[PDB]
């Protein structure tokens, strides 16, 4: 009853249950566990509902190997009505995180810092969008969590990685956050300002080989609260502010002002 | 013997394998390369094995979209006994990144850093704990590696990027490390400190139209190893400590204290 | 002509296209919108192309579960000629990112950087190379997108989260990067230095329980522009250059020089 199935002896199985409302194929083998397509109403052997919609299942691999490009996506296209690679909303956030970066890249050049790599972004929006290019393109309109208890990796190995957020970009280490950048590290903040907080712990801030420039357009305060300041020059100490200076250099201190030395 | 075929002249086929322990099921049409899903046993045309498990493969493009959301699972299930979105491992592991941001959170808030964007977070483990809202939920027990030789982009359009680790956040950069926010930039060390460091290349640091504050609890050190220490202010230049203090301003040079002024 | 279909009342079906160059097998439920294995020429209901390649596709929920691990690639593997799990240039992806790593966290060492989590890294190099272990390898040849109007997790919950780039590593966040190590926080850049800028909002830099040290090998330069710099020490401000110095200490000021101090 409602129930068409092309069994072998070894359990290959192709069913199709016909019961209305709760319809459902299974093509099953036992190899590997039971390694099954099963899509609709997918039932356990009790007959109990156990998912909804495509199951591809196995003990074993899972391989999904597609010449031209993948596509895996979580936008409904109810009825199958439209193009198997119909991807508007992923096209729709390949965009945004593109202008996003280009954006932020002229705005990066404006404050002179390091400009990001927009070129690969803008080929990898031409290449996945339609999968032009044998890409891979990973949407769903509610969010996408990769996690494993063992590590991540996510790797260009020629080109750059771009991560792009209309909203905040946050690293959480549960142990540490290490960058090595062969080039240049240039962290840009627009609007609201830059907090660089060691809680405990030591701050070492070191140009190794070249020059370090700290300033600020409104005022600068360097302070130790509990502890000591110190200022060391290796050729020439200079305190300057308003035609003022004090200059340690030499084995002399040099006090010149156009106006006048006061001791109090 | 052992294989029931359904092969059309085009060359459609769905095979069954029956022979015990090497069974297996290929739908396979000659489009597209050779367009065929796997189940089981899988052989090449010599009948060696070529891979155990569920292969889907074509020349072409795949598509795999499910309307209510995408679970892509490396977790064991034998023999397809439980939910088809039975996903405690990988519910496991949200739990666990969204508990370890939320107490990163707190410390943010604690240290007067900026905090991460706790809200979309939370919402994304509604959203992927079994799947309630379209999302897409990559797990894998043993580690999720996503490479390409081209760019990746990893981009939320409208909410955040959340990246947990219980060890480390490892970026390894080619080129460059580039962030530009168009709020604030914010990093925080809980325990070991901040090392920000250029082995060559100049470091510079600029609030370009606001204050810089530069401060340590303990002792505050700066120095130019093989060169020169430059401090210069616009309005006034001050050096402060325990009441005595130096102060370049106008064209002046005060230097007041309480007790003496020793010129040795 | 040329369609063989195995039709059930309820609509299940197993259709193979036999015509020519257009051949097609679609395996279809009426549950969950049509719930579809499309392989090959993949057609509308007006027999129109509505894509090439294996379509998995429901309205419900997808689930790929693999046991022994996933393996989704764009990489062509002609004919199926070859493993099913042949990730040849996966690999290579893999080998290129890990040994990068390397080479920097040897980088990392040199320059007294925290260094990264390699050995995790290259325990996920061992499990996902051929997927030994079950875990998860994306690869594409032309660029991953990972994409969602909504946030976007990658967490890993006991190890690292890695992520390497042959050029930059670009992180763009429409409202703030925020990172929160419990361990350290280490930026290293190798050649072109370190901007930490912030175009508008306070520059804050403490190490709110320890020692700041900023130092540079060539010339340092600490500036107000428009405002004030104010140094301030609790126990003791030292300025020192060629055995001159300036101290505040107690409530004194002393200038000491193995030469003269000059006041001009």
């Amino acid at each position: 009853g409602t129930r068409n199935v092309i069994r072998t002896p070894a359990n290959n199985k192709l069913r199709m249950e016909d019961k209305r409302g709760e319809e459902h194929i299974k093509l099953s083998t036992e190899y590997g566990g039971k390694t099954q397509l099963n899509l609709g109403h997918n039932v356990d052997a009790s007959r109990e509902l156990r998912g909804e919609g495509a199951e591809l299942r196995t003990d074993d691999w899972i391989s999904i190997r597609g010449g031209k490009g993948i596509f895996i996506s979580a936008d409904m296209q109810p009825q199958a009505q439209g193009k198997m690679l119909d991807m508007d909303e992923a096209i729709r956030q390949l965009e945004q995180a593109l202008s996003l970066a280009r954006s932020m890249a002229k705005a990066a050049t404006a404050a002179n810092a390091t400009q990001g790599d927009i070129s690969c972004q803008q080929r990898l929006n031409a290449s996945l969008t339609d999968l032009t290019a044998p890409g891979m393109l990973l949407h769903a309109p509610d969010g996408i969590g990769m996690v494993s208890a063992r590590a991540l990796r996510i790797a260009s190995g020629s080109e750059s990685v771009g991560i792009m957020s209309g909203d905040n970009t946050d690293i959480t280490a549960g142990q540490s956050f290490t960058v090595v950048a062969e080039g240049a590290v240039s962290l840009l903040s627009r609007n609201q300002g830059m907090q660089l907080l060691a809680a405990k712990g030591r701050v070492n801030i070191q140009a190794q080989s070249d020059d370090l420039s700290m300033s600020s357009q409104q005022n600068l305060d360097i302070q130790s609260s509990e502890g000591k300041v110190t200022v060391s020059a290796n050729q020439e100490l200079i305190l300057a502010c308003g035609g003022a200076y004090i200059k340690l250099s030499g084995g002399n201190i040099e006090l010149g002002c156009p106006g006048q030395i006061l001791l109090k």
